[PDB]
């Protein structure tokens, strides 16, 4: 079974997922000088005060936060998007060291941990239909620095003891994600996959621009968490993010200049 280690690592995925190798595979790195602004994009439009979390849950790779998505709640649309996606919900990815741990890179730049915001296009009904679409997915892509706190994560971080290990979950109501956003939503997009396995190639990327801040602290609790089971030999979650791969026939988009 797949996962992070050596044995199953990003490197060993096409052996089961052949479209590892595809055209389209995420994440990449944005070459700065290389986007193209392009001002017929429009603003991101984030509607999140009505969103309602429900679970957090560790799967054994990272761990997710839930949202009831039965109804346009928390959605997402403007930017490159046409129709409305809901959220249905979000992770971490993060690395075992600070100079570490994020997905995208910017100028070969790495980031400690990317946040991925989930979310689907209503048109096609459910989750698991959207994901068969080469417009199905809209994830929103934040990346974290280490410095000053973040308040907004804290209740997050707090709740990490209960979920340490594969399988585990949580009851996690009344999460506001909006804490969770920088100031700017200036955004870099491309088309692309989802940066685990399965990798289906129907992701719009939305990359924001400007990171957000949390304490050292903050992300040593990530570091604590398991990817094992319970009652099994302890394997710390660390290093849980996927490399850049080719840009191959793409162009990443800037809404800004
Ligand atoms: N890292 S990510 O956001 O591109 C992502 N990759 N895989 C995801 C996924 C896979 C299977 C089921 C549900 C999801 Cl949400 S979400
Ligand atoms: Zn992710």
């Amino acid at each position: 079974h797949w996962g992070y280690g050596k044995h199953n690592g990003p490197e060993h995925w096409h052996k089961d997922f052949p479209i590892a190798k595809g055209e389209r595979q995420s994440p990449v790195d944005i070459d700065t000088h290389t986007a193209k602004y392009d001002p017929s994009l429009k603003p991101l439009s984030v509607s999140y005060d009505q969103a309602t979390s429900l679970r957090i849950l560790n799967n054994g790779h990272s761990f997710q936060v839930e949202f009831d998505d039965s109804q346009d709640k928390a959605v997402l649309k403007g930017g490159p998007l046409d129709g409305t996606y809901r959220l249905i919900q979000f992770h971490f990815h993060w690395g075992s060291l600070d100079g570490q741990g994020s997905e995208h890179t910017v100028d070969k730049k790495k980031y400690a941990a990317e946040l991925h915001l989930v979310h689907w296009n209503t048109k096609y009904g459910d989750f698991g239909k959207a994901v068969q679409q080469p417009d199905g997915l809209a994830v929103l892509g934040i990346f974290l620095k280490v410095g000053s706190a973040k308040p907004g994560l804290q209740k997050v971080v707090d709740v990490l003891d209960s979920i340490k290990t594969k399988g585990k979950s949580a009851d996690f109501t009344n999460f506001d994600p909006r804490g969770l956003l920088p100031e700017s939503l200036d955004y870099w997009t491309y088309p692309g996959s989802l940066t685990t396995p399965p990798l289906l190639e129907c992701v719009t990327w939305i990359v924001l621009k400007e990171p957000i801040s949390v304490s050292s602290e903050q992300v040593l609790k990530f570091r604590k968490l398991n990817f094992n089971g319970e009652g099994e030999p302890e394997e710390l979650m660390v290093d849980n993010w996927r490399p850049a791969q080719p840009l191959k026939n793409r162009q990443i988009k800037a809404s800004f200049k």
